[PDB]
């Protein structure tokens, strides 16, 4: 594996076809090496770029906190038979002058993690669209755990016309249901105990689907989960359209149960398919 | 040459190398050929295309009256050499959904052209974005006339790495000096007379500027010509720097005389580099 972190080199190290590219903020966990793993057996070449983006980042969030360990990840994707790991700077990948903004707009954005995090999906799309453009995948990979971040890249490639096929892979989970994140390190042991609550909400929700109850129901079974966890902050907790994002008045194929909230040392989010 | 109006068919007539692309609006002129000669001569395989782009336009403004003859444009196309003539309908490039935008912020785009036409580049720059996105060009012809366009333009491609090789191409005008474009058909026979002023305020600064005046005795030369026609109205007239667009104290090389102003049946810009 070749590891660069300018431009010039990366685009030198590009072959211009069957390329799998695999973006994300490093600090790798198993998660990650699904994605990597889904790209290695559908490309001839995979790219995985490591990158903490400060545009994503909002105030009083946690830029400079965030888990970063290079070598780690270098080693970890050059065992996993990664062809390329782009490693830029912040000033690599934001020189002096750069002004320019990508963001998707309506519903998509202004819901959910978007009312939440403001700015934060105009830092995602401007950093996805100038990755996709410097490394020009066929496919892009990406986790379903961030399901709102998934649909606005797919929005933001369809709408400007992006060649390139975007990937959404299933969300790698703990034996008792805990979403991985980079972020979780943040957890103490005794907050790791409580945070299975979100996915444990999610499958109350689904469960009722599967029995026939109304969406109205289901979200309460999901709300009732959570209020046994008071250390839990709730953000939001909904029964949503697969594309729209939209709460659903009654249930469609994919209807997506989505929720989000923190504890004190740390925000999470989880979300699952409740219907069929 | 061959027209097409829908993506599937623009991507599957178009190779892979050797694409020099003219976006432009249609009604075209003598100046468009100039840009499209340019690109036929640099590259082996030309593609046009030819859209009115609402996004670019203010309430306002006249999106509705723009002049528009798909037909002449082919005509015209089909003698210049053209390979390929991309002409979709609104529908196409904006299909319901679309929510995506691109835009250059800072002075760049909030000065001159940005301040008198509010929202005008985020929606040049979010049509040019698909545009290179769609055609995939080496090169991408733009006319200096619009000597803010194309800077904002350089921008985005060098913010977000677009591949593209943007060339300016030096304006066309006619033997009095009016620079060409779609909208001098608005001009009535007695404002077509009237105006050259534009161009004569621009040498005027130039002549000051290559006899050794100073920044400042070429704006009062470039004020005194315009004042020769009242019925322009300005709305600014100024010697800026070349990459910055801002107003300059002393001469530097490329220096640039911008001037802009409206007649009651339409609003008119130019520029020319005045020093050296
Ligand atoms: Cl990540
Ligand atoms: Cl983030
Ligand atoms: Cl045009
Ligand atoms: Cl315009
Ligand atoms: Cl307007």
């Amino acid at each position: 594996m070749r590891t660069v972190s300018t431009v010039a080199e990366l685009r030198a190290a590009l072959p211009r076809e069957g390329v799998g590219f695999v973006p994300t903020m490093g600090y790798l966990h198993r998660g990650h090496l699904a994605l990597v793993e889904r790209a290695r057996r559908e490309n001839p070449f995979v790219v995985v770029s490591v990158f903490v983006n400060p545009l994503q980042f909002g105030p009083g969030e946690d830029y400079h906190r965030y888990p970063r360990d290079l070598e780690r990840d270098r080693a970890l994707l050059q065992e996993a038979g990664v062809d390329l790991l782009f490693a830029p700077g912040v000033e690599e990948m934001y020189p002096e002058g750069f002004a320019t903004r990508v963001q998707v707009e309506g519903p998509l954005t202004a819901l959910w993690e978007g009312a939440v995090r403001p700015g934060h999906f105009q830092g995602v799309a401007t950093v996805v669209a100038r990755l996709f453009l410097l490394v020009q995948p066929q496919r892009a990979y990406f986790g379903e755990k961030d399901y709102q971040q998934l649909l606005v890249v797919r929005r933001m490639v369809r709408d400007l016309g992006f060649p390139v096929e975007v990937v959404g892979v299933p969300t790698v989970r703990e034996e008792d249901g805990l979403a991985l994140s980079s972020r979780n390190v943040y957890l103490s042991p005794e907050t790791r105990k409580k945070a299975p609550v979100l996915y444990r909400a999610l499958l109350a929700m689904r469960e009722v689907a599967g029995q026939g109850g109304s969406v109205a129901e289901a979200l309460r079974a999901g709300e009732e989960a959570l209020r046994a966890v008071p250390e839990f902050r709730k953000d939001y907790l909904a029964i949503v359209h697969p594309e729209t994002l939209l709460p659903l008045s009654d249930w469609v194929a994919g209807a997506r149960g989505i929720v989000a909230g923190r504890f004190p040392e740390a925000r999470l989010i989880d979300n699952l398919e409740v219907y069929p």
